[PDB]
């Protein structure tokens, strides 16, 4: 009503029910909107976000819609802390889901998770919109086992130098290409490299990439041409696709449209 924009949700319409976890912007909770509809609510901790810049960008993010992207519903900005309201995903983050051995996933199921994420990324690529922190920890799973991409773009609004600096403790070193580590040069092709590492995470059931190395050692080894190698559950055809993401030259890595075609082809050959 009066005083609320299209983007704005009235926080008094929210009921808070459970805590889901804590991350870069603070606490995230599960709740209901108008006593009926499941939602997730990010409560943005004081000092953690460039708030005015995010609010202006939220207008662009409200127009991004795809079945394999976590859906933004709105924001609450007339009070602090500000809230970000999204679709609720009942089975939690992909990294923890992969690590639960009781699921005993079949190889067909693993390739379907890769396809879910590739569909989302092809859509963002079509709108020239980078994720910038693609990894299994930033994907979520719903009650039907469908994987969706979460928190795309939000890296631009983090005020913590240990996350933003390429030599900081929280920087995603193990998901980054050589030109990001050396010159901090981000592009569609750095999202491509990260997607290859995510495919490796899926087929490895959530092991840490380069698990015997530090971040510093990983950066040096990548520069010398070392790469991750084939997980036991990945076929030769699947490993070819993930490895194509790691070409030293950025312009020789595929697009997400090409990767999606390749994944569909392997599904037809291995199903
Ligand atoms: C967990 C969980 N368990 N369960 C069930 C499992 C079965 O038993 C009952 C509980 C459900 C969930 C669950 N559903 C969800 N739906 C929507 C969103 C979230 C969500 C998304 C992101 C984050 C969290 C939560 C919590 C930790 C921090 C994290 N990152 C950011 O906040 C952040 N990171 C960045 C960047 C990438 C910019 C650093 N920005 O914000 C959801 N979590």
């Amino acid at each position: 009503g009066l005083g609320y924009g299209s983007w704005e949700i009235d926080p008094k319409d929210l009921t808070f029910l459970k805590e889901l976890g804590t991350g870069q912007f603070g606490v995230v909770k599960y709740g209901k909107w108008r006593g009926q509809y499941d939602v997730a609510i990010k409560m943005i901790k004081e000092g953690s976000m460039s708030e005015d810049e995010f609010i202006e960008e939220a207008k662009v993010m409200m127009n991004l819609s795809h079945e394999k992207l976590v859906q933004l519903y709105g924001v609450c900005t007339k009070q602090r802390p500000i809230f970000i309201i999204t679709e609720y995903m009942a089975n939690g983050c992909l990294l923890n889901y992969l690590r639960e051995m009781r699921h005993r996933f079949q190889t067909q199921q693993l390739l379907e998770m890769c396809k879910d994420v590739c569909e989302a990324m092809e859509y963002l690529e079509s709108k020239q919109f980078l994720h910038r922190d693609l990894a299994a920890r930033n994907c979520l799973v719903n009650d039907q086992g469908v994987v969706k991409v979460s928190d795309f773009g939000l890296s631009r609004y983090v005020l913590d130098d240990e996350y933003t600096s390429s030599v900081g403790s929280k920087f995603p070193v193990r998901w980054s290409p050589p030109e990001v580590l050396m010159y901090s040069k981000f592009s569609s092709k750095s999202d491509i490299w990260a997607f290859g590492v995510l495919m490796w995470e899926i087929y490895s059931l959530g092991k840490m990439p380069y698990e015997r190395f530090t971040n510093s050692e990983t950066a040096e080894h990548i520069a010398q041409g070392l790469r991750l190698y084939r997980p036991h559950l990945a076929s030769e055809k699947v490993y070819t696709i993930m490895y194509s993401c790691w070409h030293e030259k950025a312009d020789e890595r595929p697009t997400f449209k090409i990767l999606l075609s390749n994944i569909l082809d392997v599904m037809d050959e291995e199903s």
